[PDB]
């Protein structure tokens, strides 16, 4: 019953899968869940619970940014009593050793954020996910068949970069893609001691330009999405 | 087109206003335009496009936070040729100089984010609305018989903040509320030289603890959306 | 009596005009203040108080620079009571947007300056004008038909700058022009606060190198002047 | 040859583990590897080259700090070909999850150097350890009956610390202990596309001020040895 | 003929002295220079050429705070071809190895300005006079039986300090005062190629909160002024 | 007794001189000091205490960069009561007034670490050597005929340097060579009230890339070695 989720308490699994667009979590809620309710809907943010081969499963949506995402990861962890959070989303690769479709596991997520220098004595906070959902990551996608990528994301407050010239030194510095959460997810999760990793999909590549087509874009992430659910169950 | 709006070019009229909940933008389409068309629902953040007194103008959602809320102003102006943008939305007084319900024009709009040192050199970039916004905004809400609080707001990259030991070095800075947006608005409408303006309607106060009843919240800030569309009239 | 001005509690006006040069000072009260009197002369930084169309005025030289703009100001309000601050001076023009003699409204000032950071909690110090001092300036000259120049100045710690690079991109992001000063003033008043406001006239032209000659210098800044006296009256 | 280095091409294995302590180094060659041999020893800092249950395997030495680190990895990687750097070491624990003689596998290691920032456009590295060899030792710890404590390290300048008191946020954040090299030697790797990861037992404990005796500071890092060259055969 | 010296190429010797205050360099020709001539007079900062027992030499002031300083040891070494320039002023003690009405010779001068920052690299630039002139000044002093304290100054962009709880450490590391010109000063002159030394006298003690009397500030200086005067040989 | 330091309380002088390598340390007991013993060894870190010309003096090595320098020079003051600290060792020149083989005083060390920012208030803290010691330093060079270069060293965390393009900004500013102790070494001493010196030697040039034979490093230093023990007599 805080400010941005109105789900009565109790409502959310303890697993909750986590994507910035509502519409693609009404997606996963009504084509991949048995008895999906839909139990939160501020701000057209939209919060199901359901379940995945008879296991428990929560999906909540969470916007752009890492201020939007810290705002709903933070309420999910304190007040409805989330404790392993699994996030999925595009991303726009920088790294020639990954390219579409790939699905990129985060070990790491640097950024151009200042939040992490406010929470952590203005020193770098190297944010991490939590070991044991990586290791359970990787072996659903052995078991899948899934070549899933790992390295580092580059959280940037920014999608419309002032950095372009950047990317070939990111790259070098194992930076696989660039997207806007990570690096939030993985700090409000240390803070407030929750499991936490994130997962994402190339849809662009930022250097070779190779940009997928508009429903190659909702078709191409069953795959991460099979894999977030299988490694819930 | 654009990969947060899916409008089509000219769906837009030049005057547009903003706010962070698509249901709040959502709102005001149904209860104050006449005429109106939902013209976006990327992501579910709604837009729209209506009439005020037989004059045309559009809404549209920006999320929560600075990143969030460049994303839409950054592809408003460059792609939708939006000029003037109406950003209002709620607060959190910090200043005993105002209370709950009251309305703050923001002059300036200081920032805990990165974001705009990354823009500028790495210096201080002052952010500020469009004068000429600010000063319609003060005579409109004189013709309309508003008390207009005038001061400076801080946005912040969070909601809930590890810094509330410094809200009184705030307010005695002249920072009248904390909210979340206003810096990146400025800063952006700053880089592609359009004319923004930010009001907030006071719903929390931070010090004195009050809050609005979720009844007030709901339909207190009528006067504001009013004070908005009158200036755009 | 404070380490910096000579003169007694009482002798300045509520409302005092500053500039840079003390000997710009004593120009406008021999010209301008009837009963023209001296009141400080501390290291040669001259204050002057008398008349203008009946309403006693304050003048006061600040020299150059935040560091020593600041000593000036937070004097004049913490010992001397002074309350609505009007700086003017020249400045360096690097947007296109103005030529020679315009004269500037800073409503806001960025800067290269660790002064703002120290205030307030190494973040964002967006520096700002009181807005009821900044609508005065705009009616006066509508009344006086003044064309003001509205916008941002940059406010350096440097007269001979180390980054003239960057002038195109401060240009970009509607600074009309550098200075040394009005970044120290805006943050000093609004710590203590009082009414603050500072005006700039283009003596030369930082991108064109246009300049003015040493004589055109005594004279064309007269509007700004008259201006500033007749919003103090 | 290097200037810190006066080993001779391919002296090296592709494997090669690091300690801080030269004579610590001796002790593993001494101790563990057949046919070893001295094959560097400038500054005193040795390295050596020998086999364990016949797989060759290298020994390097590399002084306290992120610069000193730096330096040897730097050169191992770029002159001596070393793909797999395995670093052990102590650390300092400040987190109630780990005691004396938990060896801690560092996921992420947090830092209060510039050095990073330096690398990395001014922004934060999340400075981290290649994922297959960290699953590595987790399989390797698994079969050899030990148990890995996992999270955070955080990589300071300081031995003795002037932030003793920043300890417990740094805990809250999961940064299980402290020592000094990990940050620099995860962002080398990261810069030259190699392997690293690095493990340290626990034998002080900074909150309770637990220590290890002489004795056990000899023996009690045996089973951190032969985790590291078992996960190397 | 510069902005802000009126002096015609040729009035200064190569050696000159500084003083923030002007009128206080008015009173060095008055009590100490024969035939001195007043040869600039720009925003009334007053530079002599006069001789001192025999010795052709310049005084200058500079005004207040790292800024104005700037400009005017930028001029007289870049246009005024001056080579060696030994400043003098007034300082807050900080610490208990130094009393009222000492003479301080800044071997370092430290800040909290961002000027260096954005001279370096934003490195940490270590700010510091020529060595030839600091034995000079060891050696002339202890010739005239003065006893010179030595170490560092801290110059602040603050007069009216937010950091006093911070003076005990600044007095730890060896910070004998707090002026506000010396970081400025040494920083320029180590850009330029010039030679410069600061000496600055224990006016005020803001421990202990002794202070000189009126009078005591007029004429104890002298000691302080005759050690420069006679060290430019 | 200390983690670092194998001596018992009392077998340090208190004058003790200091190079980065072991191996040198020992060479320096051998060749100069007469009655030598070894007083420490920890981690191959040799530490040693003689007689010179009558005098008793300690030598201890520290290893590279800030922060294991800073290790070793906090124990030694703090537990071995050493109150006088002589640097020695080599550098890198990338000023045109130095070549190779000349011996630097470094009057100040400037660094890209951030250790003195965390020391000092996030401030600029110029890091200086003991006024005294330099003077005996000049006075004895001059005695012995030594040709003693006297300028601004940098310290840095980078061996390797990612920054070589600013080389010719930091000679510009008086940095005459680079080197990784100096800032330190200073700021320690600063922080524990005891009196620290470097020299060091220029064995290669960055610039003109001329460098020594590996017989000159065994042998060219002894000039800076015999300067270090007559200012300790
Ligand atoms: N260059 C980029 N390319 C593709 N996806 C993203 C994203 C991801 O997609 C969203 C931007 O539309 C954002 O929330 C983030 O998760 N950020 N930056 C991106
Ligand atoms: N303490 C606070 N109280 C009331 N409103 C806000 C807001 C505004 O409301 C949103 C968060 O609910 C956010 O986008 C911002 O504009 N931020 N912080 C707030
Ligand atoms: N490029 C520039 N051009 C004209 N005036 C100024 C100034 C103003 O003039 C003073 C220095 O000339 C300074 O205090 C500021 O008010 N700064 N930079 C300037
Ligand atoms: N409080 C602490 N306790 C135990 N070990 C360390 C270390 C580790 O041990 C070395 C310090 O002697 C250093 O190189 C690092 O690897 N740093 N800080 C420590
Ligand atoms: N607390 C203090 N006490 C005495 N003198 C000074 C000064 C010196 O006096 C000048 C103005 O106060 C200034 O530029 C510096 O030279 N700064 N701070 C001071
Ligand atoms: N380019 C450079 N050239 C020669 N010596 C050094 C040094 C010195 O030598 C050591 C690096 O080998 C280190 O301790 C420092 O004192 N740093 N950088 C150097």
């Amino acid at each position: 019953m805080t400010p941005h989720i109105n789900a009565k308490i109790g409502d959310f699994y303890p697993q909750c899968l986590l994507c910035g667009d509502p519409l693609r979590v009404s997606y996963i809620a009504k084509k991949f869940l048995q008895d999906a309710k839909e139990i939160t809907n501020v701000r057209n943010m939209l919060g199901f619970s359901g379940k995945y081969k008879g296991r428990g499963i929560s999906l909540m949506g969470h916007g752009m940014g890492i201020a939007s995402c810290t705002i709903y990861v933070t309420e999910l962890i304190k007040t409805y009593q989330v404790k392993e959070l699994l996030r999925i989303g595009t991303c726009g690769a920088i790294s020639p050793k990954v390219g579409l479709k790939d699905i990129i596991m985060a070990t790491g997520a640097s950024t151009d954020s200042k939040t992490n220098r406010v929470r952590f004595l203005n020193h770098d906070l190297s944010a991490t996910p939590d070991f044991e959902l990586s290791l359970r990551a990787y072996q659903t996608a052995k078991r899948l068949g899934i070549d899933l990528k790992v390295g580092n994301v580059f959280s940037s407050d920014f999608f419309y970069s002032f950095e372009t010239h950047a990317f070939d030194l990111m790259a070098k510095y194992n930076h696989l893609a660039i997207e806007m959460e990570a690096a939030g997810l993985y700090a409000t999760a240390m803070e407030l001691n929750a499991k936490a990793l994130c997962l994402c999909s190339v849809s662009d590549h930022l250097i070779t330009k190779e940009a997928l087509s508009p429903k190659e874009r909702v078709e191409s992430f069953d795959n991460m999405i099979i894999l977030a659910l299988e490694m819930m169950s």
